[PDB]
């Protein structure tokens, strides 16, 4: 039907009730592929424009990684609504992550636990998945809808920053953004990648293997990070991130940490936590990572976006631009018309010409 109270009140509820998580997914990714969606409607307005990390961004929400891990429905997800999509989070070689069950639902919370463990198609797969539709992807980002590829690790890696130096290699020339995902919950040892010395020889690495690259197929390059660091380890990747130039952060992936509150009956399970639990945690994040940076480094805001305020709170907190995943796993495909239309009325209502003039708001009241 198209509408955002439908799909909220009757076909998602259920769709759940009938599908476990990945399967629900692994279905919502087929449809999506094929353009199987309810109308789009909302007409993006000058005021959603935002312009960094050397692109037009139509809109500021895009599709946070992990819906599309291999680049299969990037087309279906800008007819969605989306301003931007990150794919996947891709891995060197292939490799088929954890054993299922390894995602699950917490309804009364709206918010959900996976362990998927960085299952991937694998560099190789997904360089000709986007290949294919390389022409196409220019001229859309030329419009003003970019693509950004997060890239991971192989489980059995014996080389950290070798595995992410490939990726920039092989994907790098076919994305618009590159982000150096070192905090997943799901992968040992990962997280510690986050720290000084290790992240500056990595990202150091990274960087260099980018500059290699030809000028139009040159992405600028973000470090993803976890909502789970010490004040200290905030301090060591603002630092670290100023000294080498990286162009942007994407603030939280999934939490590990279980707030008290949590009422849904899997909420013990091992995993990194998305969605309104995480919402506040992440939004704090970003706050603090805009300011250790004097606001000169673009961040992509993401953790528990599903409204308009969600989205406006992370942005005055210092985001650039944010993204959303858990929210469209609850409310559907309108969820994304939603979070536009209400971040617009936002915007107007408290004195905004747009999101660029609301971008870090907070820190100078
Ligand atoms: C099932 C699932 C899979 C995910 N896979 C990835 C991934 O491969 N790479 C990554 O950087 N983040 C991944 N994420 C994290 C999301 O990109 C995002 O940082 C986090 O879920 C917070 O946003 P949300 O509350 O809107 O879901 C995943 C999240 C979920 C729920
Ligand atoms: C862990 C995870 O990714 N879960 C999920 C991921 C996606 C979805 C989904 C998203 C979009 C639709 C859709 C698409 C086209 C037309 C109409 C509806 C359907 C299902 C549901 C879940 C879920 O847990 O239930
Ligand atoms: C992904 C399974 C959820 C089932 C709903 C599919 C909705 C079809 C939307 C109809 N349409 C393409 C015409 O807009
Ligand atoms: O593949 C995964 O398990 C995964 C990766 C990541 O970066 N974040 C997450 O929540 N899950």
């Amino acid at each position: 039907t198209g509408d955002e109270r439908f799909y909220a009140e009757h076909l998602m509820p259920t769709l759940q009730g009938l599908l476990d998580p990945e399967s629900a997914h692994r279905l919502a990714v087929r449809f999506t592929s094929l353009g199987l969606l309810p109308r789009a409607r909302f007409q993006d307005s000058d005021m959603l424009e935002v312009r960094v990390l050397g692109h037009k961004f139509r809109n500021p929400v895009g599709i946070a990684a992990g819906f599309d891990k291999h680049g299969e429905a990037v087309d279906g997800l800008y007819k969605m609504g989306f301003g931007f999509v990150e794919i996947g989070s891709v891995t060197p070689k292939p490799q088929e992550g954890n054993p299922r069950p390894r995602v699950f639902r917490l309804p009364e919370d709206q918010a959900v636990i996976n362990r998927y463990g960085f299952n991937s198609h694998g560099l190789s797969v997904v360089e000709h998945r986007l290949r294919a539709r390389q022409q196409k992807q220019a001229k859309l980002t030329e419009d003003g809808l970019p693509l950004g590829v997060n890239l991971g690790k192989n489980k059995t890696s014996v080389d950290a920053a070798e595995d992410y130096a490939e990726g920039v290699r092989v994907l790098g020339p076919l994305a618009d953004y590159l982000v150096v995902n070192v905090s997943s919950p799901n992968t040992a040892g990962l997280r510690s990648l986050q720290g000084k010395a290790e992240l500056r020889r990595l990202l150091t690495k990274v960087l260099q293997e980018r500059d290699g690259l030809r000028r139009v197929h040159r992405p600028a390059v973000l470090v993803k990070i976890a909502p789970d660091l010490t004040s200290q380890d905030k301090e060591d990747i603002a630092s670290v991130v100023k000294e080498l130039g990286i162009d942007g952060l994407i603030v939280t992936n999934t939490t590990v940490s279980r707030p008290a509150g949590l009422q849904g009956a899997l909420r013990s399970e091992t995993g990194g936590l998305s969605g309104k639990p995480l919402r506040d945690l992440s939004t704090q994040t970003i706050r603090e990572m805009y300011a250790l940076t004097q606001g000169r480094v673009p961040i992509i805001g993401v953790g528990g976006v599903s409204s308009g305020q969600d989205a406006l709170e992370k942005i005055r907190a210092g985001a650039s631009l944010v993204q959303l995943y858990t929210a469209l796993t609850f409310w559907g495909p309108p969820v994304v018309g939603k979070v536009k239309r209400e971040l617009e009325a936002l915007l107007k209502e408290q004195g905004f010409g747009g999101v660029t003039d609301a971008i870090g708001a907070d820190h100078r009241r």
